[PDB]
């Protein structure tokens, strides 16, 4: 995951990034405190950001011609996985974290079926 | 190119490090020095690393599904040029360099006639 | 501008930064949800240090003492361009992130008559 | 993980990138060519600090007093682990990547058990 | 502090962020417009990580065994230093920042006892 | 010295990372093992960055107008001291870094001189 190539990848790197993303927006609820409000926002844009890289990689590293022939759907599906970030880094709501947990889940069956 | 949105955005910003990429390659072969050598691999991979974050970030936040409907193959040149920039990384050849402008020149193409309609 | 020396200079690197700044400082005007204005205030932050970065370069590793001499005021330039960062790191209004912008403008006049 | 807190943590970021370190030292086996060997080196080098990071941060923000009690043995586990990366840092010995996993593996266990309850 | 190893290590790297993280609080108390609360607290969650991130170096790349059953009450004394400088992240209370200081200084006079 | 501002600043920031390049330049030439020489190579120019960046610091954000008029020389002098730091980069030989290391003394002395001292 690191272009050596090393080999090793797993969405999981995403995913767990993802997770804390949406952690954080729903702590975001349970104290209105506006420091802690603030802190959370800025630690919310960094682990999205993340994410995005952990996305970005496994489409433009680990993904090949074969896997997109076979998977017509994949540009778009990682398109769609990066942008559900930008909107999760733009929002409290945790449904909005939860949109890009799914899309990731999406990225990490076809993923695994490539490793079969 | 922040993703606030801040409405930024430049494919010069991908081609100037895509540009001391191929540029890092040539000054390889112009002094054997092994400190040189040493310097100047791992400057080239901070480069790349750069112009792959420039390149992704045009393609997520930038463009958007009307530019990936008109333009049918845009994200498939995302990935080759993303794919370029990694052989890039793995090489001193400045051929390889050279084929990353060269995609990255695609999307620059692409870029300016999504800014005027 | 990596210090190899790679022979890649524009000042380019750092009007971009300086237009997100402004652009950042913009937006800030017309969305007043406090969470935006959070996220905005963190992203000038990150850009406004690039932009920095990007001058500091310049005036270190590409200009040279020929120019100096040529330009006597350079380095009062390059510092007060990066004091006019600075304050636009501290700011809301969109004139700081211009007047950081009409300060690089300069550099990069100079810049190009030394090539 | 970040500090928030946000309640996620897991010893699979530290394992994966200490996966990648000890991969690393694999591949340098199998390319004696300098500038793979320089690359392979770099990126270890960088992966190994990330790891390093990973298990600093469960041993600072996830692991609690009651752990350290319970677990005498867990803070000189943790300074043995980082120890034993920056030795893979130095080394091109897949062992050196070997035996950093495995005490990964050992306080992977330990958490574990923590989050049992 | 490099790792390679340079053999150069300074608790003072820990400490000019403490007391960074400090002052950042102090202003605080100085100022309550927003976007100065919020670059504060931008800043203060940075220069508190560095800090994190040296003592961690001083632990584990600079103490080695011997310091350790020297010194039976360091390794709490780090963790225990960590965890004060996430409290000081989490806080605008000065009195937050000196306690990471309080810790920082108990771990720079073992430092230079085992330097001698 | 995080452009808060914070009023913290102290030179030895950039002295400490400056003593590392010294100190990693005096141990490649006790082992030349490539794999070594590597790392030395890699980390000298992080911490050589890291030395620019806190110099570039003081001089933009702690000197003022009133200091530039005291001391007509410390522009120069901060310009010379980042052109030291990027030799050091460039070179194995530790006489570099010290060069690097006696010009962040001539800062030093100015910032105590200017913090009253
Ligand atoms: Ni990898
Ligand atoms: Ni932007
Ligand atoms: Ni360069
Ligand atoms: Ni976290
Ligand atoms: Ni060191
Ligand atoms: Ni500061």
């Amino acid at each position: 995951h690191c272009d050596l190539p090393c080999g090793v990848y797993d969405p999981a790197q995403a995913r767990i990034e993802a997770e804390s993303v949406k952690a954080v927006q729903e702590k975001m609820a349970g104290n209105d405190d506006p420091h802690f409000q603030t802190r959370a926002t800025v630690i919310k844009e960094q682990r999205a950001e993340l994410a995005k890289h952990h996305v970005s990689v496994l489409w433009s590293d680990y993904f090949k011609p074969p896997h997109f022939e076979k998977y017509p759907e994949l540009h778009q599906l990682v398109n769609d996985t990066l942008k559900a970030m930008s909107a999760a880094k733009g929002s409290k709501d945790p449904a909005t974290g939860q949109k890009a947990l799914d899309y990731i889940a999406q990225i990490d069956k076809i993923f695994w079926e490539t490793k079969k």
